[PDB]
């Protein structure tokens, strides 16, 4: 019984731990709404770094992890950037972080 749940590994926005030079490259034209997710911000509960556009610069607003896993607005259960996105891009970044209100809504890819 092959149970193939592949919900989120490699997104076409997702990252995982990079630095400031490829954010320079995926955050080029923007000003808003752009995730990537890169490393820079591990310690108390979050590893890695949500980096987004505010009014032309590289914003790190990083995830609650805590261990490694995804849920910011969910009590540490959603386990997936692509629903940990689909959810927060199509309602509000004011439920992971009130003090911005973008919405995720022009992440990047290279080409």
């Amino acid at each position: 019984g092959m149970n193939n749940n592949m919900s989120l590994q490699d997104a076409e926005w997702y990252w995982g731990d990079i630095s400031r030079e490829e954010v320079n490259e995926k955050l080029r034209d923007t000003a808003d709404g752009t995730f990537l997710v890169r490393d820079a911000s591990t310690k108390m509960h979050g590893d890695y770094t949500l980096t987004l556009r505010k009014g032309g610069n590289n914003k790190s607003i990083k995830i609650f992890h805590r261990d490694g896993k995804y849920g910011f607005s969910d009590p540490l259960t959603f386990n997936s950037v692509v629903e940990l996105i689909n959810h927060y891009r199509n309602e509000s970044l004011a439920q992971y972080n009130p003090k911005l209100d973008v919405k995720l809504l022009y992440p990047v890819s290279k080409y």
